[PDB]
């Protein structure tokens, strides 16, 4: 299954603007679906940068969006594919 | 229409191994088709590296393969898309 | 000697914001120096992205700045390198 | 201080060829020094890919080597930086 890493650009501070990132990487998988979730809900208009190499069928995806973390709010990265029996959800931990 | 640049990795020398590259870049175009041609014929098993950014709908594609240029042989890059009325062919010039 | 390409991000339109780029690539960066010029003067607000690989000692540099092209202004890229007898100045061909 | 991640390209299998990676990232590279170690000894056949951006002074370094993991051998990455009181050694957790 693809490697999934979830992290903020700068050290996380409540009420301070930051970037949420989900880095998805691996081999032998096309048409991967990636979403960022806020309190279980899909965040719309998330940007992404995609890199792939045919030589080893590798892919490296970065999904990111500007955000301001708080105590009440929980974030995660949701990855889906045909290879997966169910969407793989990875919670963000500061 | 996408920018297309065709070039060898090292200075071209007849009968000397090298890499043929076609660099295709632009904005607002998905599912672009790229082929390298030898004497008008599609070269099979060409590798490629693909990079794209959603922020500006940009793409940067590098199609490459190992080759040995000669006097008799002519090479080109063929790019196609729905946006194009006909495949755009760009001949390699040493 | 290093390869030098000077180009705008989008087709130039006088009076409209754009980015001017100088892409410098080659092997053995050594004492490489790159600057963008306006009417012969160094542009202050220039940033750069640098990529290098020790395997083949290749380097790929992108020097860039936001700019507003006009009919009267001349832009160029100045490059100095050990392999050059004197600094090379490549004019932006609109 | 710089972020340091040590990992193999594919899941480790004893006796099977793989790549060991040390990914070092942060802001203001300055006098950064990176090495891969086997049983405390510097590995000679290490290459690296370096990416940096002047906009935010970010840097992203990938130091890598082909290796054949075994049960007995210990690998690590050594990093020295101005922001570190002494060089940091991060062991590869298989």
């Amino acid at each position: 299954t693809p490697k999934i890493q979830v992290y903020s650009r700068h050290p996380a501070e409540n009420g301070k603007s930051n970037f949420l990132n989900c880095y998805v990487s691996g081999f032998h998988a096309s048409d991967i679906e990636v979403d960022l979730l806020k309190n279980g809900e899909r965040i719309e208009k998330v940007e992404h940068s995609d890199l792939s190499f045919s030589k080893d069928w590798s892919f490296y995806l970065l999904y990111y969006t500007e955000f301001t973390p708080t105590e009440k709010d929980e974030y995660a990265c949701r990855v889906n594919h045909v290879t997966l029996s169910q969407p793989k959800i990875v919670k963000w931990d500061r």
